[PDB]
């Protein structure tokens, strides 16, 4: 470990490695280093729940490659270890570049002294810091209460080494149990059920919902995904809520609060994610109340050196005000803005960041802006529609704060992004929408 | 007046005062600006409600002059007129200096490109800004939905014509009733009832809680300052709210809720202090919600070449949280640190500050951090009564979070501030709150 670096990046996800790539592109002769807690090189999340899973390779879990919308094969992997230097070599070698210290974690933040403290002892000091550390996935409280051996049938799946165990029990057990329908939940649920078609064991989904993903999308358009995901080959029980989980005759019990009850081998927890936020205790930094994670203005700083960026980033949308996203498009553009403002430009949020998402070959969509399920949504469908506050197959779902567009999810179209993100940049007084609904063209 | 400015401060007061100083003094050679909308160069206001009424010089509505504990005459402006330099000087003067751009108002401000645009369509940019806006007199449902000759018998005591207007409706009128009864509202009712005892007049104050300043000392204490303040020649009407206001035989009478009526023909109004930040809306600046103003950092910055300073502040200190003090004494740190990190530096506050308050010659007290009724509350006085949420002329308050002093209250005791500073500044658990009041000389 260097003791000085002119840029300092912690965490090694999506947002520093975009962070690192814009800083490199406005300073030519950057010298940059990320600090890593994985062991791993930066890589994408996004191929861990769908591309990987369909993939034909059978050796695909030591591989790691995939094909890609044109179908060219690619690696999860950002770069090839080919392109980091080597951290001793960073403040010698010509012009700069990247350099990737993986297996350590920075436990304290000296604001003042523009000091960091890792793990094993190491002390580096910055000149810029940015904070990309992401988040980790919640546990269950049942799950907790419980014994030793029922936490070691249950699953987080966050990482490289989740995909590769859970897809071993897959194939090595009769029976899983996703609980949680969120987004993580619900794609997990589709890409085990098309695995299970095969063999025809069991993959069961229960959650304290009324059907899937019901916090983004309207009830009617949730029920309508609860059905195509059990088209998929997934037992969906929804307005399930877990009272406790228990051991009999070597398989995991679930008991609900209601009457019902269920028998399983594994548990897989989808039930939300928490930012980390233990390095702002030591940092003297604000945590945001409402949403969590780091507090930090329009242009994603929390003190003079310091820039906040991707999923713990509690930043301020001047259009649409204080926010926090996680995803992974907004993680590569808070990651490029911070990179950007970190070399002295002082621009605020101003691109929006989108998100993706496809539970099986009938669903498909892509979001922007505010897309809640608490806040006012109208939509125009095609052969239906419906406004709130039966062939859904295709069709736009504003979103509206004051008769005004925050969020647009874009329903089984595509290439109709730009007029979504012009739509939300105009920010415009809307009370009808059957107007601007035809520029989307959804017959 | 000119194009361009190295150094902006929006608003006029104690905070730019202060900034101003601080930047001459870190930069000597600088170049600031100060846009007011006031037609007056910066002066100071807590003599605007103590010191100039207990003058025996007639004519002190003129002069403005006042004396101090030390007891050397001075002036209620904070600098004399020639320390400053004139607008269109400023660009070419040999070590730059000091520019007060009076009665201009700030209407516009473009972060994009580093330029406000002033009331009279003149634009300047600016390298660095600081917006130490003030607040402004919170109004009164009744006063405000009464007809306009009611407006006209109200005032709200923020600047020097109030003052001015103020004291000579106390020369003519024969009653005055006093609203609110917090910091401004006691402080005038101190002062007008000690005028009326020389001349003979009425005064009378209506709040509606239980005691004076309820919202800051605990419930006995606050009985204790009331029956104090009814010794200086105030009729104290506590638990009074207040309906509607209007006129009978051109004179103002007031209707309250449980039913009691009072008369008068003048009325004050002091029932708190609304920020200023209506240049959030242009600006693309964040408005906090829990305390209004605007929302900065520990370093008191909102953006990348802003700082906010003064009561309009809602910042975060890292010992105690999110806050927002409305100060003489936090309007001068906070503009000077604002000052001093627009030179380069990247202080955050951590200095605290404090405020005094004088209710008569008997009630005079200090205050320090965090200082509101609604925590738990151990007092140590002649007689040890700890509040749970006899002679009280001497002793400490002590305010907690939770086993941990946040806030401390000097009751009737000089030149301790050090001592609760430094108890406050090593916020470490305390087991019972006594045993730390030794430390003060009871
Ligand atoms: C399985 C899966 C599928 C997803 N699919 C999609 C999708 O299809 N579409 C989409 O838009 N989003 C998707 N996401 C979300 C998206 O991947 C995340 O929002 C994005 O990865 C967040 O990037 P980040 O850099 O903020 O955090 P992360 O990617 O979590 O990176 C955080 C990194 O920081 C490290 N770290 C944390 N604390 C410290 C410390 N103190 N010291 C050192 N290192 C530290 C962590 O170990 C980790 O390596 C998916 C996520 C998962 C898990
Ligand atoms: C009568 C009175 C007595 C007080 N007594 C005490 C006391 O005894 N002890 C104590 O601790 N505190 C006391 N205070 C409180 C203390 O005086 C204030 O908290 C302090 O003055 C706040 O300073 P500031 O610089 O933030 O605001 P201000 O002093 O109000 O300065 C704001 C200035 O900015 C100008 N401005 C506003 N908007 C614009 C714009 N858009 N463009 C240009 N200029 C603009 C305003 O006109 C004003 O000149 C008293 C206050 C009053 C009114
Ligand atoms: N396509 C995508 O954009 C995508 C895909 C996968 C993951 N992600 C991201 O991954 C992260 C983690 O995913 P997630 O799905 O776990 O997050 P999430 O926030 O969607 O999960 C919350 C879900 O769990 C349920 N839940 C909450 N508490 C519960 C409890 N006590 N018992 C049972 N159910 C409970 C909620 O009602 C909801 O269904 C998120 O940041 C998400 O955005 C995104
Ligand atoms: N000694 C000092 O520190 C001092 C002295 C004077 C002024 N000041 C400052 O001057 C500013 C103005 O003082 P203020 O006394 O007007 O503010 P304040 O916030 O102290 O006033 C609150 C008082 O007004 C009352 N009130 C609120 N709403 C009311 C309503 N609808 N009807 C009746 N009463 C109502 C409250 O009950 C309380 O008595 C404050 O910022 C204060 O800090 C400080």
């Amino acid at each position: 470990a260097p003791s000085h670096v002119p840029f300092l990046l912690i965490g090694g996800g999506t947002a520093a490695f975009a962070a690192a790539r814009s800083i490199r592109a406005r300073d030519p002769g950057a010298r940059v280093l990320i600090v890593s807690e994985d062991p791993e090189l930066p890589y994408m999340r996004p191929p861990l729940s769908k591309e990987l899973w369909f993939s034909d390779d059978p050796n695909v879990t030591k591989t790691l490659r995939f094909k890609q919308w044109n179908g060219k094969e690619r690696s999860i992997y950002f770069q090839p270890p080919s392109f980091y230097v080597s951290a001793q070599d960073l403040p010698h070698i010509e012009n700069g570049g990247v350099a990737v210290l993986t297996g350590k974690k920075v436990v304290q933040l000296d604001v003042r002294d523009n000091m960091v403290k890792l793990n094993d002892g190491s002390q580096i000091t910055y000149e810029k810091c940015l904070i990309a550390t992401g988040g980790t996935p919640r546990s269950l409280s049942a799950i907790d209460r419980a014994g030793a051996e029922v936490k070691s049938r249950t699953t987080l799946f966050r990482k490289i080494g989740d995909f590769r165990s859970l897809e071993k029990i897959s194939r090595e057990v009769k029976s899983i149990t996703i609980i949680g329908g969120g987004f993580l939940g619900s794609e997990l649920a589709c890409a085990l059920g098309r695995k299970a078609r095969a063999l025809g064991t069991e993959v069961i989904q229960l959650f304290p919902e009324k059907g899937n993903m019901g916090k983004i999308l309207p009830e009617y358009l949730s029920n309508w995904t609860m059905e195509k995901v059990r088209r998929e080959g997934v037992k969906v029980m929804p307005n399930a809520i877990v009272q406790s989980v228990g051991v009999s005759s070597g398989k995991l019990l679930i008991k609900l609060k209601d009457g019902r009850k269920v028998e399983t081998d594994h548990i897989v927890a989808a039930v939300g994610l928490e930012p980390n936020v233990e390095l702002a205790k030591t940092g003297g930094l604000e945590i945001d109340s409402d949403f969590g994670g780091f507090r930090v203005n329009a242009e994603l700083q929390a003190r003079s050196n310091i820039w906040v960026a991707g999923d713990a980033a509690c930043f301020y949308d001047i259009k649409l005000g204080r926010r926090r996203v996680e995803h992974h498009d907004h993680a590569v553009v808070s990651g490029r803005l911070a990179g950007e403002n970190m070399t002295g430009a002082a621009k605020p949020y101003w691109h929006q960041s989108m998100f993706w998402s496809d539970l099986g070959p009938d669903v498909g969509y892509e979001a922007i802006g505010l897309v809640d399920s608490s806040l006012p949504t109208v939509g125009v469908f095609a052969k239906a529609t419906a406004q709130d506050n039966e062939d859904y197959g295709k069709g736009v779902i504003f979103y509206l704060r004051d008769k005004v567009v925050v969020g647009i999810v874009l329903w089984n179209i595509f290439n109709r992004m730009p007029i979504a993100r012009k739509i939300i940049k105009d920010g415009e007084q809307h009370e009808d929408l059957n107007e601007v609904a035809k520029l989307f063209n959804i017959h």
